[PDB]
């Protein structure tokens, strides 16, 4: 009963919608509803994952992020 | 009654709707309506993964990100 | 009752509708409704996954990601 | 009752639609809905997976990713 | 009861539509809907498997990709 | 006057005997005289040589040398 | 009046032995003379030569070098 | 009057030997005389030599060492 | 009048024997003379030597050493 | 009337025997002289050399060195 782990890189996210507009829910009129309601979203993110090495050993990264989305004139 | 995981790299993400606008919901009128429920949203993400090694041993990675989407005029 | 996993890079995502605009749901009218639920979505992403290896071991890996989609004038 | 991975790379979503729409569901009208539910979108992405190896051993891998989709004048 | 995979290379998505505008569904009216269910879409995605080798052993590999889809003056 | 060499791999030697018992050399008795003058003796050794390359590109070698020449008993 | 060289790998010795027991040399007698006049001698060397390149690179290369001459009883 | 080198690897000796018992000399008798006069001796050297490079760019190497010569009982 | 090197790595010895047991020299007799006169010698040595190369980049190496020659019972 | 070096790596040694048992030099008799004039001798040395880089930019090495000549009984 239980998680091991070791060197583990991942992104996710865990949510329950349940019952959301439901058990008994008149309702009738709803405006424009806009929730966040889980989800994974990351953007330039580096990450390193490395196990067991035994003797000399080296690690080398480099990474680079600059910019991404560019609107224009509307 | 367990997991275990070494030098996994995944990206995902869980959800549930369940109900959502069901289970005695009249709803009548609904407008648009944007929720943002679960899902995997990665862009611009580098990782690594390595196991075991013995003796000498070097690693060397190097990545660029520079813009991504651009909008021209509307 | 258990999963191992060892240098494995895979992307995805689980998700559930359920009822969903069901179950005792009159709905009558609804508007453009657009609603994220659950999915996979990947891009300018680069990952590593290697192994045990025995004696001298040497990696060298290079990614570039410049731009992607462009929207001319609307 | 367990699974086991090793240098395995592969990309996929699982989702289930279930009810959806149905089950005692009246609808009368619906307008354009649309929903991202479950999917596999990976776009400008690069993995690499080896196996055990003994002895010297060396990886070596380059990939390049610019621009995609272009949208002329509308 | 398990799986086993090594080296294994594979893209796809398991989606079940179930009911869906079914199951005591009047439906009426319907406008033009559209939503994502399951499917697996990859573009410009690149990766490298191998299996377990004995001795020296090299591994090189490149791939390329610029732009894909243009759209002229609509 | 003067040479270019881009990626060559050569291996040789360059000498000069000249007079060596010569000119004026009465000599009379000489023993069992060894002596190494010049030569190009290598074994057991790898090189990789390469031009000029566009685009993409990956160069990937393996070598290996155990052992070479044996006395058996005497 | 110069060379110009690039990526180049060579081995080599430059001697000159000139008179060397010459030029008024009576000798009359001479024992087992052993000296070293110049020679390449290499074992075991291992080197790398590369040209410029445009665009992604990447170099992979491993050698390995146990033992090489053996004696037996003598 | 120069000379230009680059990402050049090479091994060698320069000497000479000019007279040397040479020149009026008599000599008479000599003994076993061992002299190390210029040689190029090198053994278990690695070197790495590479070019100008543009864009993403990762060198990876590896090599190993262990005993070379062994002598039996005499 | 000058010489330029970049990124060059090479191994060698200048060294001139000029009279060197010559000139007016009677010698007579000379006894087991052993004298060290220029020479190159290296064993276990390793170097690393690379151009300029613009955007990311990254450089791995890894060398092992263990004895080299062995004397058995004599 | 100048040198310019960048990034070299080389190993050597300068020197001139001139005269040396000559010029009027009797000698006569002459008993086991053992001296060292110039040469070269490293063993057990790394280094790293490398040239201008733009951006991001990273450098890993691993060097090991253990025992070399071992004597047994004499």
């Amino acid at each position: 009963a239980g998680k091991t782990k070791e060197g583990v890189l991942y992104v996710g996210s865990k949510t329950k919608e349940g019952v959301v507009h439901g058990v008994a829910t008149v309702a009738e009129k709803t405006k424009e509803q806009v929730t966040n309601v889980g989800g994974a979203v990351v953007t330039g993110v580096t990450a390193v994952a490395q196990k067991t090495v035994e003797g000399a050993g080296s690690i080398a990264a480099a990474t680079g992020f600059v910019k991404k989305d560019q609107l224009g004139k509307n």
